[PDB]
């Protein structure tokens, strides 16, 4: 079945503003989708709802098998275990080695010695930074920081990866590197939802395009174009 199912989802903030006005999106496993649209359209409310940070007021929403309306807050961490989140403002722990930044998310859930150092070296190979396993974050470039952040978000192998403007703070070439890493992640099966306003990326790296405008899905196309300024 669908890994993300959103039907007639309404999100009203307490100040009367309605960020989502009955949005319906169906995402199969392994899909790679861009979330585009003018600012204030509700892109980030859309994605924030996908890991239960935002609670919807009306409609149905299920992510990775979890009914997000009925999920108990005590279970949201279990939801996050299947739903990794990458941010614009990549922020690693500064007094921790690259290895420790990645290993923390596995130590939390109590993974044993064996799987931790194996899994950390694996994801370090994926992001191509195993040669900096013992470096701290600020000897790392910006693009390298976002790559380690992405490694952290996928260390527990989540089924879904929500990326809010992953390249928003990176120059063109480092953004291509982030997109290539996201692509290889997607090819391994991870469903990737990427909110973005980089039209070059969207138009060269053709994937599904979900365009939101004034809280409503205005466009949902295979290998679509960016379609904005
Ligand atoms: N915490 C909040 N309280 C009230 N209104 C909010 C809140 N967060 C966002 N909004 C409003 O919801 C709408 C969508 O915002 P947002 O989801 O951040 O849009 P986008 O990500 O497309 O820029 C805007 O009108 C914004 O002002």
């Amino acid at each position: 079945g669908s890994i993300i199912e959103m039907r007639d989802v309404v999100k009203k903030y307490d100040n009367g503003t309605t960020a989502l006005r009955g949005v319906s999106v169906s995402v199969q496993p392994g899909e790679f989708a861009y979330i585009v649209g003018p600012s204030g359209a509700g892109k980030s409310t859309f994605i924030r709802s996908l890991y239960r940070e935002v609670k919807i007021d009306k409609g149905s929403l299920s992510v990775a098998g979890f009914n997000l309306v009925k999920i108990k807050k005590k279970d949201v961490p279990l939801l996050r275990r299947s739903v990794g989140v990458v941010f614009q403002d990549y922020k690693l722990l500064p007094k921790k080695t690259v290895y420790e930044n990645i290993a923390y998310a596995m130590e939390v859930i109590g993974e044993n010695r064996r799987n931790i150092k194996r899994r950390v070296m694996e994801v370090l190979d994926l992001v191509g930074l195993k040669h900096k396993v013992r470096s701290f974050p600020n000897e790392l470039s910006g693009g390298e920081q976002q790559r380690i952040a992405i490694a952290r978000a996928i260390v527990n192998n989540p089924k879904v990866l929500i990326a809010d403007e992953p390249t928003g703070n990176l120059d063109p070439d480092n953004s291509w590197e982030i997109m290539n890493l996201l692509e290889r992640i997607n090819l391994q099966g991870t469903t990737i939802l990427m909110a973005t306003h980089n039209s070059q990326i969207v138009n060269t790296l053709r994937h599904r395009v979900i365009a939101i405008e004034n809280g409503r899905v205005v466009r949902d196309e295979s290998k679509g174009e960016y379609g904005y300024d």
